[PDB]
């Protein structure tokens, strides 16, 4: 006999470009006559729901209000109310979106494969290490020349809470890089996706050669005629 | 009596991040009590523009407003009318503009300064080509410890038309920089702001190291028995 | 009512040497009976000023001053003051056009290694820094020929961030990236007035540029002191 309320968040909004409110009816039976909608912190005319669906399979109903609004809805800060009087409850019931902060940038990182991997000759991992943040909800994606990798390519932690920097969050990601796969050029550029940068975003990347750092034989010769000349 | 109306551009909704409608009422007959409207086609009580501008000293008449929009109005690609008349004109000076869809992504190289301007110990020049890229409207800025440079430590082009592909432009940037900072360290990476990234932001970096390892093969020889060749 | 007149631009100058002044006259009234008449600062009479031009594409007559002088005849301050006399005028319009440093400094960087990789596009860039004063040409030469001016194109000498007053500008050239093989150095001309022989050409080819192989090979020796 509840409603769970739905802000828009990062995911959906840069996921998307179709910033979103939601606030779907649950643990509740196989019902109609029932009305879903949204309002404002002043309370007025939005698109209605869409998506109808079935009833769950465990004796109750389901069913979504969704529509999209103006960033900056969210961005300036206000109350958003989802109204709905239900047929076993008359009474309005009512949910509630709205943001509230300090902020920090992440430091996005990166480190390649370690060599005792590239020994067994199959598989290289690459750990975009992103830290030294806040606010949360970091999206990040993988590019490869311009190119987003899938989501499903690689893996992403949640933003794990900062032991020392107190009030920071980080992440992590992975991308199982077969051995040649990684062997050939293929920067692999690592994307990022919060709030706390000028433009809001950042990438950086890697390759064999990011570091090698000026190998050099140096030869010393004496008493070792070869017929060459110098 | 012409009255100029800038359309939102790229290059200011990042810069600004404020998507703005902006009609400057100039050239018509100095009065004040005027009448000056922001609206959509169907026209609403479309939010009119405050911050006007005061008249021009030199015997002409200045007059400017800001209406701000959500960018995805701009976006649907039907026009937005700045509706202005005059204790004179009856007819409203009617604005209808719209940017026409249809578009190319840019791919920027970044290129650093060659030997000679550093031997000179005074300063030295960085330019990040811009390419490729249609339409026009893109933003440049470079970036340095994760904080934004200021503009006047590094002067940029105009979006000018390229040479042999039509449908493609091309832009610079100019960065002027000591000499001993180029020996330093920081990376001086490059932003950009084009309407066909998928992320819609770019990013590209250099630095001192940024080339290849250049492999030293040193072979001093001391030995007083194999020559030389002239 | 538009009537400029076009001080001398050291491109033609570098181009023939013939300094040259004009003061078109445009969107006057549409009669015929049209004088040209340019003057030096004594007020004395011009050269062959000739090739009378129709009427504009909005129906007015097109004049314009054909004026060629000493490049010497230029340095001191001339008001070249010319009149022109017409039928709407018993007071003709009059004009007048005169003569009003620092030194450039040209590099030519190569293409980036990511440019090299795409495999079409050989960017290449020619350029000028820190001079006074502008009216500076450019141009690209290759093999004592120069290119296709459309296959270049050049900047306008926007002014320095940090310098006083000082000017610069630019200039872009692409080619075959498989021509970036054969090479040439593509030589970039510069050409401002303020240098001794009045042109800093300045070129760059891929064996130009910056190795990543060296080897020096220092040797030692008493059998020396003599540089063969």
């Amino acid at each position: 006999i509840r409603v769970f309320a739905i802000p828009p968040s990062f995911a959906s909004i840069f996921l998307t470009k179709s910033t979103k409110l939601t606030c779907l009816v649950t643990d509740l039976t196989t019902y109609d006559s029932v009305t879903i909608s949204w309002t404002r912190q002043n309370g007025e005319a939005v698109k209605t729901h869409t998506n109808i669906s079935e009833s769950h399979p465990n004796a109750t109903f389901s069913a979504v209000g969704e529509a999209s609004i103006c960033e900056d809805d969210w961005n300036s800060g206000e109350r958003f109310t989802c109204t709905v009087t239900h047929t076993d409850l008359p009474s309005p019931l009512k949910q509630t979106i709205s943001r509230p902060v300090a902020l920090h940038r992440p430091d996005v990182y990166l480190l390649p494969p370690a060599r005792e991997q590239l020994n067994l000759r199959e598989s290289a991992t690459i750990t975009c290490l992103v830290t030294g943040f806040s606010p949360a909800d970091v999206f990040v994606q993988w590019m490869q020349r311009g190119q987003p990798l899938s989501p499903e390519k690689y893996v992403t932690s949640a933003p794990m809470p900062e032991p020392q920097a107190p009030g920071r969050y980080f992440a992590h990601s992975i991308l199982t890089v077969s051995e040649e796969e990684w062997n050939t050029g293929e920067t692999y550029t690592c994307v990022v996706a919060h709030e706390a940068l000028p433009n809001r975003v950042t990438e950086r990347t890697v390759d064999k050669s990011t570091g090698k750092p000026t190998l050099y034989n140096v030869s010393l010769v004496m008493s070792d005629t070869a017929g060459t000349c110098y």
